């Protein structure tokens, strides 16, 4: 029974802090006068950084761990990736989905992630993965709050019975309504699909998260419809546009006009840097575009944007350990957010901003909130990011659910010396 966390650093704060726990909540946060000694019922942060848990705002748990089955994505494009998935989706079973989803979820728990939004392909008359994932959500609840997006991978209007399947997924309990307007057969189907998505979200009172303009096409502007509909319904906080990689290729005048609406609408954005850098720019020769959405500009404008991993060893991405600091590292480089302050504040892109994207209410290190928090063996966000630190402890409801004993490196020169890379 933990009653206290001691010797903790907090972002943007001086010295050490003591975090008092009570009934699985944070009761108080008090400054320390110095390093406190270990005591029974206390957890020693060892002068590490305490932050709320990492969030994964965008992952595909139904496809995770399937790379190469039955074939590899040779071109490394979104479009072949969908072809490869269709082959694998025909082989999906209930147990298959749950086994693979849980494998990745365990990596996530180990990585201090306590909030996850997974998209699940509902372009499937049997709804096999969706129904399986609704079970996983209940099973993993003690460790991760999992949101499920009903994601119509092959289109709402462009797939047989797509709209009916999407609605059935909501009836069954999916938390979020998805869409994919740039993959619909026509621009008109794309726009109409968004009207249907918003209608369903209002009917069932659910969140929205659209796979939006994931394509190097300067004419793909479905994001403006997502934002306009959100604004009209007054529901911006409940709405997310994922990817928006087309925005990387927009002219600046249109982008300027668009940003006014994006800010007024209050919708959220997810960028997926590991996957975006891999899949975008594939139809360029040289020079080759980066293909990530306008993260730096969004931040400058106070538009909420955050980072997701998207894919973990699957048709779209052959790598990954579900690590959010690694995602952040890629995002900072590709988006050129490389100022000291920008790097130090980078933690926000995988914590607070992502919590806002998931519409979370019980999140943050504050008295009254659930005792959900993680401890990094690092002095601040910059240090954590530079050294790619593991999660020392993950605490949920005041209980430790994960811990990492950090690696220990020694060099043998004239005498043994410990190396910490600081
Ligand atoms: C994926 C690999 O690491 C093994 O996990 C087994 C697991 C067992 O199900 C537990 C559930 C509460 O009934 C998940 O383990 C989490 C427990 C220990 O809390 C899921 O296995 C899925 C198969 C059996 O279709
Ligand atoms: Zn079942
Ligand atoms: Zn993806
Ligand atoms: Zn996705």
């Amino acid at each position: 029974a933990l009653q206290t966390i001691i010797n903790a650093r907090l972002p943007g704060e001086e010295g050490l802090w003591q975090i008092h726990l009570q009934d699985g909540k944070i009761s108080a946060i008090d400054a320390q006068s110095g390093v406190m000694p270990i005591t029974e019922n206390s957890l020693d942060a060892e002068q590490g950084l305490v932050i709320p848990p990492f969030v994964e705002p965008h992952i595909h748990l139904d496809t995770t761990q399937t790379a190469g089955q039955p074939n590899w994505n040779q071109s490394g494009t979104l479009f072949e990736g969908i072809e490869r998935w269709a082959e694998r989706k025909a082989l999906l079973t209930h147990d298959d989905v749950k086994q693979r989803a849980w494998q990745t979820l365990k990596w996530q728990i180990a990585n201090g992630i306590q909030h996850v939004r997974t998209h699940v392909d509902v372009s499937d008359a049997t709804l096999t993965a969706l129904k399986a994932m609704l079970e996983v959500k209940q099973e993993v609840a003690p460790w991760i709050d999992l949101q499920i997006v009903a994601f119509p991978q092959e289109g709402i209007l462009s797939y047989p019975n797509g709209e009916a399947l999407l609605e059935e997924a909501l009836r069954l309990g999916a938390d979020v309504v998805g869409a994919i307007p740039h993959f619909e057969f026509t621009r008109e189907y794309g726009v109409e699909s968004l009207h249907k998505t918003f209608a369903l979200a209002q009917k069932y009172d659910r969140l929205i998260d659209v796979h939006c303009d994931e394509i190097d096409d300067e004419q793909s502007r479905f994001v403006e419809t997502v934002a306009a509909l959100a604004h009209h319904e007054g529901m911006g906080a409940r709405v997310t546009a994922s990817h928006t990689t087309a925005m990387h290729s927009y002219n600046g005048a249109y982008t300027s006009r668009l940003f006014r609406l994006l800010k007024m609408s209050g919708i959220n954005f997810v960028a997926n840097p590991l996957v975006n850098i891999h899949l975008q720019g594939r139809f360029d020769t040289y020079p080759k575009r980066r293909g990530i959405t306008r993260v730096k500009e969004m931040l400058e404008s106070g538009i909420n944007v955050c980072f997701g991993h998207d894919d973990v060893f699957d048709p779209w991405y052959p790598l990954g350990t579900a690590n959010m600091l690694q995602v952040l590292h890629m995002g900072l480089h590709v988006c050129q957010l490389m100022g000291y302050g920008q790097i130090n504040d980078g933690l926000n892109l995988i914590t607070h901003h992502s919590a806002r994207t998931l519409n979370l209410q019980d999140y943050g290190i504050a008295a009254g909130n659930s005792a959900n928090l993680i401890i990094l063996p690092a002095e601040n966000g910059f240090d954590a990011l530079r050294r790619q630190v593991p999660v020392r402890y993950s605490v949920r409801g005041g209980k430790v659910i994960a811990s990492t004993q950090p690696a220990q490196t020694t060099v043998y020169l004239e005498q043994p010396e410990a190396i910490d890379y600081k």
